[PDB]
């Protein structure tokens, strides 16, 4: 009941840590205080600092490799084919493991090379069919035990899905009360794809946005009469859902409040008041598309109208 389980067979903890914007500290105690889905990426910049985390835990015996599941992706830079096993193999480095539980494509809009933050002139044409086929020999290598997309719209996975010999294990996604991903999940769970909510307390974003979700009235409601905290809420509504959340916090207290989402649920009188929630997506990567110098000449293509 405390994970899902992929289409590798592989079980993926319902609860990952979001690591976007953590320090070395903040993940450590994460993982004393019982987290061992890790989300990472190269692009957040913390992979070396995970890495002699999880060598000084495994170590000291404090949870072995096959305690943790550890994700991380794929660069919008590196997406050719000769350089998705480089990208995995620095990542490994970093992280001080033999392998990754799961690599995802990041972003289905590539950049140059030489690039590495998105702007419109280093955009470039995507393949990738291409670019699975490197992520499908680091499967068949070990490197990655279970392989993925993240930010693919019904369309694009669909496009995928019809080309690929191993089949997306996951599908991670902006994914909260405001952005609720319907059709995708229906879509998902008819061809055996997990999706992965991020942002399920809704995001980083500057100018408090995430209240949009923490202070939303309903969820707001939904938390007073159950004795929650409002992330608490959101985090048990995302699970109930069918999707594995991925909650991101610098701070011990709030980390140990996010895993308390297993013991008790919403009951459904309470859980269908989410069907009336204003629909909002935070993360709208204006950044991978442009009208002049973009392959995605606007954000409502590279999401397929899923925004
Ligand atoms: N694949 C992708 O393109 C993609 C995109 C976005 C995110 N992600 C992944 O998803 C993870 C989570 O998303 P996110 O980082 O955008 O943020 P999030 O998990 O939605 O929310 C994090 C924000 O909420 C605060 N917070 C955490 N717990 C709280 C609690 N119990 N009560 C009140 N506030 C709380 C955090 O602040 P404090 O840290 O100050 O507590 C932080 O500002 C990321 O870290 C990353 O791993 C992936």
């Amino acid at each position: 009941i405390r994970f899902f389980e992929l289409n590798t067979g592989a079980k993926l903890p319902c609860v990952g840590l979001g690591t976007y914007a953590m320090v070395a500290t903040a993940i450590e105690q994460a993982i004393k205080i019982g987290y061992r889905h890790i989300d990472c990426a190269s692009i957040y910049g913390n992979e070396k600092e995970i890495g002699g985390v999880l060598k000084k835990l495994i170590g000291d015996g404090f949870v072995k490799r096959e305690e943790l599941f550890i994700t991380s992706k794929l660069w919008s830079n590196d997406h050719l084919p000769e350089d998705v096993p480089k990208a995995l193999e620095k990542t490994l480095q970093d992280l001080q493991i033999d392998y990754v539980d799961l690599y995802l494509i990041h972003w289905p809009a590539s950049l140059k090379k030489e690039s590495l933050m998105p702007t419109p002139e280093m955009l470039t044409k995507p393949d990738i069919t291409s670019t699975w086929k490197a992520m499908e020999a680091l499967y068949d290598s070990g490197k990655a035990r279970a392989i993925g997309v993240s930010n693919f719209s019904s369309k694009k996975l669909t496009d995928l899905l019809n080309v690929a010999r191993v089949t997306p294990a996951v599908n991670q996604v902006e994914c909260h009360p405001v952005w609720q991903q319907q059709g995708l999940h229906e879509l998902c769970k008819s061809k055996g794809v997990h999706l992965s909510g991020y942002s399920p307390l809704g995001s980083q974003s500057k100018g408090e946005v995430r209240l949009k979700v923490l202070q939303n009235p309903i969820v707001t409601e939904v938390a007073e009469k159950l004795g929650k905290t409002t992330a608490q809420v959101a985090l048990r509504w995302g699970l109930q859902t069918g999707h594995s959340v991925l909650p991101k916090s610098s701070s011990g207290a709030r980390l140990k409040e996010n895993l308390d989402v297993f013991d008790w649920s919403i009951p459904e009188d309470l859980f269908t008041k989410f069907s009336n929630i204003p629909q909002e997506k935070f993360c709208r990567a204006t950044e991978f598309a442009h009208e002049t110098h973009g392959f995605y000449k606007t954000i409502e293509e590279l999401w397929d109208g899923e925004i």
